Order: structure tokens, then sequence, then C-alpha cells
């Protein structure tokens, strides 16, 4: 599934996100256009063999598995392919986890190079919350 940016903002708001650990809305919603472009499908390959999964790519090698991550952990006790439904609980609650590891929303390289310091409240600008 591909959400609508106001359609995200809303539902990562209903599942607790907006300000998570500080983090207001705008970040999950800039973090998730720049991971994913809004698709809950998205999957990106790294280069260490470990893939991304989901809305906010939510990588293998730490957070779920898919079976195919050698010297891995399942840190949110999920499947990756769970993190690919167009429902976005599980994307969710894994984050909330990534977040409060140590680094925040720096775990999301997109987040620290695209979203960081910059006017993230843009992306939730317009939306009924
Ligand atoms: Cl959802
Ligand atoms: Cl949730
Ligand atoms: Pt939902
Ligand atoms: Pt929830």
């Amino acid at each position: 599934k591909v959400f609508g940016r106001c359609e995200l903002a809303a539902a990562m708001k209903r599942h607790g996100l907006d300000n998570y650990r500080g983090y207001s809305l705008g970040n999950w919603v800039c973090a998730a256009k720049f991971e994913s472009n809004f698709n809950t499908q998205a999957t990106n390959r790294n280069t260490d063999g470990s893939t991304d999964y989901g809305i906010l790519q939510i990588n293998s090698r730490w957070w779920c598995n898919d079976g195919r991550t050698p010297g891995s952990r399942n840190l949110c006790n999920i499947p990756c392919s769970a993190l690919l439904s167009s429902d976005i609980t599980a994307s969710v609650n894994c984050a909330k986890k990534i977040v409060s590891d140590g680094n925040g929303m720096n775990a999301w390289v997109a987040w620290r190079n695209r979203c960081k310091g910059t006017d993230v409240q843009a992306w939730i600008r317009g939306c009924r919350l």
C-alpha cells in the first residue's frame, strides 16, 4: 500500500508516534518519505547482505527475521514480511524500540541526512489529525 502524506501522518499519530521520545510527527513522516516513499511494500538490500523492509525501511541485521541474514538479530521478534503489511502496526512498534535504543532517529540514515534540522513540520502541513 502507498499512503498519502496526511494519511500516513494520521496512522502514525493514531499509533502513538507523534512526539515519541520527543520526535514530532513530521520527523516520522519525513523519514517514511525518504525511506520508502510512503510504500509499505518497499524492500532494499544493504551492502552488508541485510535487507530493509517497509514504510520505515527496518533492517534485518538487527530488527526482524527474513531467514537470509547471517549473524543477525531479531530484536523486534517479527518476520521482516510483517513489515510490508498495509497495516503499519508492526513497523510502528518496531520503530519505537529502534528509536529507544540510544541513537534515536539517527538509526535512520535518511532521517539524519534529509530530515534532521529541517522544517519537518511541513510534512504534516494541512493534515486533519
Ligand atoms: Cl495502518
Ligand atoms: Cl502500534
Ligand atoms: Pt493503522
Ligand atoms: Pt498502535
